[PDB]
């Protein structure tokens, strides 16, 4: 009950107003719920339908006219018409026309890029050109200066995913504008860092993102294959069975890629079902190849090559391969780890 | 300028809204702004004001009819309605009547309860009695069991800061209800921990969230004597100059007492102007003692005991010293810090 | 067995010796023991016969004929004439006469000085004075400056313990000599950082050794005491029954008061017998107070108050208290902590 | 001067002698070097010497009568004896004859083997099977099962490097006896580990040593290759004019590969001359490939193919570089490190 509904209470109360006082005992239970129950809701996007709108955008927005911010959003329903994924993410379909450009800038916010069609395209990194094909995932961590220019007469789509609503609503946002269109197989970081196990002597010192501007497709498919054959052959190697799975991360500390974001890809022998999990904090997927099914909340989704899907904060989900499934994946998982709020149910276990 | 609006724009525009798409270049600069522009505002609360709501809130909210939830949120102007000093945290006003008792709850939210006026009440935290009184810090962190007793006839109010906000917009928050009303004058976690440079071997193992449950006034009171002492004598020890100041942090780590909350009391020698600063994140400051102003943003705002201000991300401040000028202060610093978006401007420098 | 002893195989063997080669084959197990056998051996040494020396060393050897180096080093009997307690410490009684005083060097191996008898005598460390007495550990870190001075007719003396072996078998040592005989009651550094759970902003930069530099007695009874009141109320505290026990640590991290040295004080409640251990790495222990047992390899000696005895890496040891039993300890675990080489056998576990 | 040389001077010094003493004032200065003066030397192994006395080795030394140990130390003409290359290291040429095998065992000591001439031998670790071959860095970290086995009629010989001396003289040796001889191309190790940038999740706990358990040339020679190219471009990325080099590293961490021993490899163009250089510790370098010389303690030796020599802690050295310049290196810098010992002083800087 409240207190009783008097004269004197509505006076009180209309202080409170005046004075930006909010009393604890009008609140509703939520304020401090018996466990995260997110304003944003699991959903889905066909990819057929984001190529669709994606080339229609092609068409409708040239450059000078809209045409270098050519990114559509994916805004989860219940964010009430915030262009966010989820509460901590941005993830939006980037679609490059034919021969189009854009001027470097930075900013705070930390970002990827994972292509999805294409090549020919290099976004070039604090003055360091990092070419970009289908599997790739490239990086932009905070506060590098970086702008893209495509070398070709054909459109390019990447998923452009980024910490945007974490730093809008906690207020961490820079932006700045900057100041030869070099087209290099790799970029100088990866000639320096891609080789295994091996650190240079002038890179000695630790970073917060990681140095690598690409993780080329090669090498994500060889290291998924090895843990199938590995599997195969009885040796211990894949998550789960039939699950293999790799984190990319930063090989200055062995962490995560950049410090709000993780990534990692997934794939699976055909037939494996995962075990359902509530993983704190959330996470987007996107079907790299192979055909499968979600669950989340106990209402399965089929997909098909490209759609994507998010599983807000504790939504409870797993995953099924109905032929051989990849998938790309990212979440603010490093925002609750780093500050101990991460909790993990799994069904099994 | 946007693209031609034309009847096909329109109809890409419909299928936006019915796909849950929202094109960036439809967007405006602040998704990513120059510098952080906070929706939260520079406020001032008047003790004299809280004070008077609180004892009005006691007449009008007793137990059972809203009592045991006797607490004022500060609620920022700038922040639509909810109990939020600024995006990260929520800053009450907890009055507790005479006699009156809470049961045990957790959280994972971490919780500090800062005594303003009072004594005899005792919060017990996992089991174990923490004895309250003026100037204070006790710390519940994240998931630690709380309750607390009234022990005389004598109302405590203190203030009552959380990472509720941060928790509520990232869903990370879990809550459970619990299962004598002892009174030690010193709680065990201080009768092992409140020894300078002493660990004991039983407590080997380093912890996230502060050991200590209860930082005495007598100790926060003696350190920033013993800084200004030193300044006296020729020897560094303050920040600045005739500005004294700690930090409350988590002996197993030296780091800050919980992982999204940082505490710290300031102690300026009267006549003292402290460099302008801007810093990413918020903080919130309570006059202990004393009398001297803030300036926010070029407005000066004069400051008497009790008196509560909060600056948001990125706000210009300073404090001036009129008398000898005695501040506790919290921040979400942690939470930027440890993911890399902290920056500062100081004026001189 | 060998190799056939051939004149052929003699020729290889004197071609050895020429070039500086020894084969692995010729070596005896013990390059690679199947666990760790000291060189050094368990000893003890008793305080009345070390006190005797003392005084002697006073008389016979004033000031500029040996007098500002009077230290009687502890050498282990196994060690071959080294002035060595064990392979990595030295352990040494420095007897300071009246009025006596040295000057300020530096050099990088580690030092403490635990107070036996004595006070009034300050060590000035980086300029700033320490005063000494019963029962303080003083610290001065590799690189500090350090000089002392007696302000009294009356002799102290003091265990004064270093990493000195370790560093002359590893090849780590430098060296130098430097450039008022103030009298505080406590040290700058002291008044900085002796304020439990609380850390000066100008302090806020991690160190690699403590920056207190006397952990004075009166705190260290004080949290032995509050660790038995503890056990006595049927609250956890003490490492084993009737075993109160702290480390003393570096407050800007909670680790090791320096790099290479743990200290650590042990108070036994009557009656008390721990349980036998086998540790990695040596370490040395100095009856405080009371009388009691050691059992090292399974001879026990009776130990007196002053007395001082080592344990080798991995030999097996226990105390036993007859009356309450104060044990100071110092060992060289943090460099095997370091290095994980570290492994404890514990009796009952 | 000494004290008075009197009869009771004399007795005092039999008493000392009688009770384990050694006063501090007998001592001479070196017990406290003004800087490190190894008691080991810089000293030269010519490569054709260690190869004419291995095959020499495998005639006169088959298995049964010591061929299973058939490793010839480099011992330091200055460290008395011992099988010692430097205080901390042993480093030794094993020669695998043809068709020759070897038990699993393990110790707490660290080990590589850096295979110098050869193919076909496997050495298994904790039961993977690493294929060796010349170029390659293997390593057997502490406590990690290995044994190995020759697959061809054709004799292997590697640098066999140890903490060795470092675990004798500080007492953390342990050791052990343990329980299909199959070839694999490359180990689990590498098929989890050698994909750049990419973790398995399954590997997502951090590890002392690496779990790659082969650096192959390749891979070493690609990284040092690449830096001389992006020299040619104008990028940064060699550590010095013409000196390309890597640190060998451990994935989980970014660190060295175990932890008292480091590895790296230096690639130098011909006419390089580094700077000269007096560093904590000791290193062991060899001549992978090229011509050219070295400089220590200001005496030029000229160096061939396989070659070896030792720089013991602060002996100010330099590398000069002929033709194209290859070579392995190891050193105990971890050790320095992690204890904060490591100073530095290069020429110009
Ligand atoms: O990182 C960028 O260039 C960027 C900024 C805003 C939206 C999408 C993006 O790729
Ligand atoms: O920590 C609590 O008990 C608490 C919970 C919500 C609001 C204010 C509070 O002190
Ligand atoms: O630290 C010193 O002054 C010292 C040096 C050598 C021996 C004993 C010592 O106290
Ligand atoms: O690691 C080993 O097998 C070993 C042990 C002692 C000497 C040389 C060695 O390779
Ligand atoms: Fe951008
Ligand atoms: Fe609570
Ligand atoms: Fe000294
Ligand atoms: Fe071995």
């Amino acid at each position: 009950m409240q207190p009783k509904d008097t004269p004197e209470l509505r006076a009180l109360y209309k202080s409170f107003e005046e004075e930006s006082i909010i009393p604890l005992w009008t609140q509703l239970g939520d304020l401090m719920p018996i466990h995260p129950k997110s304003k944003a809701v699991p959903h889905v996007w066909k990819w057929s339908t984001l190529l669709r709108l994606a080339r229609k955008s092609g068409e409708l927005v040239p450059v000078g006219r809209g045409g270098e911010r050519r990114a559509l959003g994916l805004a989860n329903p219940g964010l009430g018409g915030n262009a966010y994924i989820s509460p901590t993410m941005w993830a939006a379909i980037q679609y490059l026309g034919p021969r189009e450009t854009a001027p470097e800038h930075r900013h705070s916010q930390n970002a990827f890029r994972f292509v999805v069609e294409g090549e020919g395209v290099w976004t070039v990194v604090n003055g360091d050109p990092v070419r970009m094909s289908r599997g790739d995932l490239l990086l932009t961590p905070g506060w590098c200066f970086h702008g893209h220019m495509n070398d070709t007469d054909q459109p390019m789509a990447w998923i452009d995913g980024l910490d945007i609503p974490f730093s809008q609503q906690m207020d961490v946002g820079f932006f700045e504008f900057g100041s030869d269109y070099a087209t290099p197989n790799f970029s100088r970081g990866e000639r320096l860092w891609c080789h295994p196990g091996l650190r240079p002597l002038s890179g000695l010192q630790n970073t917060v993102a990681s140095p690598i501007g690409a993780y080329r497709w090669e090498f994500t498919d060889r290291a998924l294959t090895e843990q199938l054959l590995l599997e195969d052959e009885g040796q211990p190697a894949t998550v789960a069975p039939g699950h293999a799975a790799i984190r990319y991360v930063n090989p200055t500390t062995g962490g995560d890629v950049m410090p709000t974001l993780r990534c990692e890809f997934h794939r699976l022998r055909a037939g494996t079902e995962t075990a359902t999990r509530n993983e704190v904090g959330s996470t987007v997927f996107q079907v790299f190849e192979g055909a499968g099914a979600v669950v989340m909340n106990g209402e399965t989704t089929k997909l098909e090559k490209g759609d994507m899907f998010v599983v807000p904060s504790w939504v409870p989900w797993s995953l099924q391969a109905e032929t051989q499934f990849d998938l790309f994946r990212f979440s603010d998982a490093p925002i609750m780890e780093a500050l101990s709020f991460m909790r993990t149910k799994i069904e099994g276990q």
